């Protein structure tokens, strides 16, 4: 195992620890355990535990973007709705982490940078889908795919920030309804 | 006396909230900003958290009172002003509100208050939407409540991205997006 592959195995272990315990639980001891190596090796391959935490978080969100993706043959409406509000049960720990990364972004510079980067990734996926569906003729763009993507992502972020508070008139069903509706308005004139 | 000193103490809490945020809302500083002894605030407010939360609610209520327009301007302008004004003087209010949304994750009292301010915001948006629909200016393809939730959600999200320093999401871009979604929601 060359150095890149040790760095990599440790990174993946850190991804599991992130999805199982969150940011608080990503101690070098738990990461070293999950990777099956001695802590000293984790310190030798990742000199900043903070940097390791952030990069692992980024990789987790990337994996979330790959897990939510549908087959190319699927309708473009369905694809976009998956990339924004997928109800797939496998995504729970990822979302739970992303949410956390938001909060800790207020008090941790590195986590804030990583969170911004993940927002850019989310946007990239949404734009990709909007462009493909536009070229296919299913979506109707009266604005650029970038702006539309930022507005949809904003809708999801706000509706989630309200969903977590426990308001009854905004529940899972309401969430999906709203997201589908804004998609209809933005791309099906 | 009874409610007037309570009101002066509340005004103190509000000023300290707009000036420093929740962290600086200590009874020792609030009492000084009110010109009273530190114990009287304990006479008037059982829990310090109760004071922080109630004063926050009052701050947001005042924000909404400042953002309400002359009732004769176009309904679109009233709604927008109720949603997304770019006035710098509001940033101390906005700041506080942001702070609240964060502390709601770790403080049930501030959580209750924050929920309450969100419902107030909602009630205002619904008011303007219904009034504009009656006036024939707004065209509703959905209930004013759902439209309100989607618009407020747009504002909250775009704010969350705006605070990160995203260059493509700045003041101007924010305005553009909000205007656009209003156009889609009420002018089909
Ligand atoms: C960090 N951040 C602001 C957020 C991050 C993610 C989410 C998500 C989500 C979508 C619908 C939900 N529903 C159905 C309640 C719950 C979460 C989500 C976003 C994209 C793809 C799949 C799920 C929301 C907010
Ligand atoms: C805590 N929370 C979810 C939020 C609290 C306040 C805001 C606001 C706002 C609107 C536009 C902005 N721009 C132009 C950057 C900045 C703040 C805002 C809300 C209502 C009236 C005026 C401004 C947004 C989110």
């Amino acid at each position: 195992l060359n150095r890149e592959e040790r760095r990599e195995t440790i990174m993946q272990a850190a991804m599991r620890v992130a999805l199982d315990q969150g940011f608080t639980g990503m101690t070098v001891r738990n990461i070293a355990t999950a990777a099956g190596v001695a802590a000293g090796q984790v310190h030798h391959h990742f000199t900043s535990s903070g940097e390791l935490k952030s990069q692992a978080f980024i990789r987790v969100i990337r994996e979330m973007m790959d897990l939510q993706r549908l087959s190319r043959t699927a309708g473009w409406r369905e694809q976009l709705f998956s990339a924004l509000g997928s109800e797939d049960g496998r995504l729970e720990p990822y979302i739970r982490l992303w949410r956390q990364a938001q909060l800790l972004a207020d008090s941790d510079p590195e986590i804030k940078s990583a969170y911004l980067l993940t927002m850019n990734l989310w946007h990239d996926e949404a734009v990709r889908i909007i462009r493909a569906g536009h070229a296919a003729g299913e979506f109707t763009l009266r604005d650029s795919a970038e702006n539309i993507a930022w507005r949809l992502i904003s809708l999801v972020c706000g509706l989630d920030g309200i969903y977590v508070l426990g308001m009854p008139e905004v529940d899972d069903a309401a969430f999906t309804r709203h997201l589908q509706h804004v998609i209809q308005l933005e791309l099906f004139s």
